[PDB]
Parts: C-alpha cells; sequence; structure tokens
C-alpha cells in the first residue's frame, strides 16, 4: 500500500454498501463529509439526522457525504451491510452509504489511513479515531481541512461550509 504519497481522496477507491467498488474521484469539485457511523449508539440519532439535514439544505450547492460503517467502537456496528443499508434507509439518507471497514489499525481502509495523517486531519490527542462518529471535511480537491470529533454534532460543521462553497 501507498497511501503516505497521495495527495487527494481523490486517489482512493471504496466498496458502496451494496459491494460495488467506487473510485472517489467522482467527488473531484464537491465538498465532503466523511464519517464513521454505527447503529447501535446513543449519538447514532443525532448524527443520521443532523446528517441529512446538511445534505438536504447543502447537495445543491456540492456538499456530499460518505459515510462509513465501523464496528471498532463498541462493536455497535454488528449487521450485515444490507442490513445497515436498510438502517440508514429508516433515517431518510440520501448521501452515499459504503460497505463496513476498519478505520485503525493495519487493516484500515487506506482512505482513513491517509485522512489521519493530513495536517488537518490530525484529532485534539492524535490521529488514531477515537469513537463512532468522527467528521472530516474535506474540499473540492480532496484535501482534508477539517476535523470533528465523536462529541461534536454534525450542525457545527454548518458554519465552516460556505468558505468552502467559494
Ligand atoms: C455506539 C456507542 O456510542 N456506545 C455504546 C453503546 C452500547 C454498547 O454496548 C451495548 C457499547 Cl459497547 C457502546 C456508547 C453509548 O451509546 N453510550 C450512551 C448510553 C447508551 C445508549 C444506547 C444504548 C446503550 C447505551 C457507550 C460508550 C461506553 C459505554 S456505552
Amino acid at each position: 500500500d501507498d497511501w503516505r504519497c497521495a495527495r487527494s481522496m481523490h486517489e482512493f477507491s471504496a466498496k458502496d454498501i451494496d459491494g460495488h467498488m467506487v473510485n472517489l474521484d467522482k467527488y473531484r469539485g464537491f465538498v465532503c463529509i466523511v464519517t464513521n457511523v454505527a447503529s447501535q449508539x446513543g449519538k447514532t440519532e443525532v448524527n443520521y439526522t443532523q446528517l441529512v439535514d446538511l445534505h438536504a439544505r447543502y447537495a445543491e450547492s456540492g456538499l456530499r457525504i460518505l459515510a462509513f460503517p465501523c464496528n471498532q467502537f463498541g462493536k455497535q456496528e454488528p449487521g450485515s451491510n444490507e442490513e445497515i443499508k436498510e438502517f440508514a434507509a429508516g433515517y431518510n439518507v440520501k448521501f452515499d452509504m459504503f460497505s463496513k471497514i476498519c478505520v485503525n489499525g493495519d487493516d484500515a481502509h487506506p482512505l482513513w489511513k491517509w485522512m489521519k495523517i493530513q495536517p488537518k486531519g490530525k484529532g485534539i490527542l492524535g490521529n488514531a479515531i477515537k469513537w463512532n462518529f468522527t467528521k472530516f471535511l474535506i474540499d473540492k480537491n480532496g484535501c482534508v481541512v477539517k476535523r470533528y470529533g465523536p462529541m461534536e454534532e454534525p450542525l457545527v460543521i454548518e458554519k465552516d461550509l460556505p468558505h468552502y462553497f467559494h
């Protein structure tokens, strides 16, 4: 793996929640929120509902959202990809759902390895993803511009968006 010398999210690919490989260069020109999700957390509802709200209000300006299920934080994403897809449909998710991945350790998805080492990808303590619903904001060139932690509701991202819609 060569993820350490990539300069953009657009260099990566990942399987969507149906199992189909997606080239992330399709997000060239778009502002993106990339987030790790889980279905069985106290903060699942607030995160899904607010992401849906942001997508509803900003998709017209080029906001896209990429949600990666992950079972590494309390084992609270135990379901199959098909089950998680249906779960997300219950919140009327219209953004992009991906297949379940790891975000930490040697088998972390390479996009996640890459985001964590970006200058604006470092967490408050360090690079490791700490819990469910970490959020990365990605500019139109696929560069990491901000990271928001598990404790930060997605609506805190809203005030930062206008700058990246130039
Ligand atoms: C996914 C998550 O954030 N989370 C969690 C929930 C449940 C379980 O085990 C059953 C585990 Cl290991 C982690 C949080 C959490 O949601 N805390 C709020 C209280 C709650 C809400 C709904 C369901 C169960 C608990 C936890 C992190 C540490 C302990 S619980």
